[PDB]
């Protein structure tokens, strides 16, 4: 049964070494991360915050908080994904720990705020570098994917131990807010709210000038963003630009999204180039987190999706342009949504969940690569856990095989002392049971074979051609045909340790 093994990892607190480089809560987490591995976890996944390392300065990074962390959970015997984290903890849903980026960097920006990604209201959002300055050399000397670059180059000479032993077996290259490759066009920080449709975050001095020279390119200088496009809490009908037969269908519309939305492939597909030679050689998996913005996926402008780079359409397919880009790279796709299901979704967000997993995991497998997913909020429910578990093997058991279509791996969101405890955790466990295909926890499973380097470089236009003509998803079962059971599943009823 073992093709239908699916790896199931857990995500540390947004603070498994504290808020300033310490780790702390080390007896907690060996506690926590022995009921885990009880659980049969094939690993876990935490954030390598780049606030917390180099936040003391150019260059000056304190690998030690961390290289104490990944020793626990070497000691547990647990596999390790890293998020390599150029972005803010503090701003999105769920973030309690609040971990800025590098008040070095920080102080950059004092002196020039286009660093930051701005609204038209001209707010600047903290919590990233704009794709502007990827490649503008204004700190000190060094161009942003210089920077994330060293950064990921003095975690691969700082971590080689655990990176040769195979404990760090994927490193997630984070492009954008929360680490995803995307626009930070939901911001609760800036007084967006669901299910509104976002806006456009364009305008620094950078983008609102790459634009303009893009414009000319193709005879429009006088082009400029779009005027009816709104406000972050609008809804489609509300805008000249999303409203049915509006804007967004307009050569002046279109051609904005074609560039808005290629901005962010060229982004991550620079810096990935950079994660892969870096990793090059190493028994180790790149991957990127691509949001899952299902509000307004049932109306035809798809506006959050379009806001927050993604541009997707019912003719256009803008998750299978992405996963092109990441075709070379020898890339996955960690899409977000798993858990969710239409039906629980506020039915005035015109929101589309099941269809968007299914979007992107078609699109990803398509590209032939692999994807893995984790739910985008906190979920004990078993209904989320069959949810889960559809949505990793579409078409479920193939006892008779491998099935055509299968995610590599799950990582749930989050470690909490709620979810090793009790009811909420022998839910868990037969969850996990069942995304292994009931068999027992193996680790020499999915071995990884050195990474190799990036394939040749390809054109925009020639990733642009996977969007035409969007094709039909993969047929997907509409109920995991192994689901949890009930409360209850292999073993029985598992009683074990609090907190203190
Ligand atoms: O631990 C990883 C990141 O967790 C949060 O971001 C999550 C977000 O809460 C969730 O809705 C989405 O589905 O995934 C992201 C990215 O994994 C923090 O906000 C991030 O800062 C962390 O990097
Ligand atoms: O902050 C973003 C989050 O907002 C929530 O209200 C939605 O339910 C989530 O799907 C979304 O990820």
């Amino acid at each position: 049964m073992k093709g239908n093994y699916v790896q199931v990892y857990v995500m540390l607190p947004l603070d498994a070494v504290s808020v300033n480089n310490r780790f702390e809560k080390g007896d907690e987490l060996r506690a926590q991360l022995r009921k885990l591995v009880e659980a049969g976890v094939d690993g876990v996944m935490v954030d390598v915050w780049w606030g917390l390392v180099e936040g003391k300065g150019p260059k000056a990074y304190d690998w030690s908080a961390y290289k104490q962390l990944f020793e626990l959970v070497q000691k547990a015997g647990l596999k390790l994904q890293a998020i390599m984290s150029f972005h803010q903890c503090g701003g999105n849903v769920g973030d309690a720990v609040n971990i800025p980026i590098p008040q070095w960097v920080r102080d950059v920006g004092t002196r020039d705020p286009d660093i930051f990604y701005t609204d038209g209201h001209g707010t600047r959002n903290i919590e990233y570098l704009t794709l502007g300055v990827d490649n503008q050399p204004l700190f000190h000397g060094r161009s942003a994917v210089q920077m994330y670059a060293d950064y990921m180059t003095s975690f691969r000479e700082n971590m080689k131990d655990f990176l040769d032993a195979g404990v760090i077996v994927d490193i997630e290259v984070g492009l954008g807010p929360a680490g995803e490759l995307r626009y930070p066009s939901y911001p609760q920080s800036h007084g967006w709210s669901f299910p509104g449709i976002g806006e456009f975050i364009c305008y620094d001095k950078y983008l609102q000038a790459d634009f303009k020279a893009a414009a000319a390119a193709v005879g429009h200088p006088e082009w400029e963003f779009p005027n009816d496009a709104g406000q972050y809490n609008d809804t489609p009908e509300r805008t000249q630009f999303f409203r049915d037969n509006g804007t967004y269908l307009s050569e002046k519309g279109r051609f904005f999204l074609a560039w808005y939305s290629n901005n962010l492939i060229k982004h991550g597909d620079r810096i990935l180039d950079e994660a892969n030679k870096v990793f090059l050689g190493y028994k180790v998996q790149l991957a990127i987190k691509i949001a899952g913005v299902h509000w307004w996926y049932k109306v035809p402008s798809h506006a959050a999706e379009l806001t927050a780079g993604y541009y997707n359409l019912h003719d256009r397919d803008g998750y299978r342009t992405i996963a092109r880009m990441l075709k070379r790279h020898r890339a996955s796709i960690n899409f977000t949504c798993a858990e969710m299901r239409d039906s629980e979704q506020p039915p005035d967000a015109m929101s589309a969940p099941e269809e968007l997993v299914q979007q992107v995991l078609s699109a990803g497998w398509r590209e032939g690569l692999n994807v893995s997913c984790e739910n985008a909020l906190p979920r004990y429910d078993p209904t989320a856990y069959n949810t889960i578990l559809r949505n990793a093997r579409p078409h479920g058991i193939n006892q008779s095989g491998p099935p055509e279509h299968k995610l590599f791996g799950f990582t749930y969101l989050r470690l909490s002392n709620q979810l090793v405890e009790g009811q909420n955790y022998v839910n868990f466990k037969t969850f996990v049971d069942r995304m292994h295909a009931n068999l027992p926890r193996d680790p020499y499973v999915d071995p990884m074979a050195p990474l190799p380097r990036s394939g040749p470089e390809i054109s925009i236009e020639m990733i642009l051609q996977a969007a035409q003509p969007k094709i039909q998803p993969f047929p997907f079962q509409e109920h995991t045909d192994l689901p949890v059971g009930p409360t209850g599943g292999m073993g029985g009823q598992a009683e074990g340790p609090t907190c203190g």
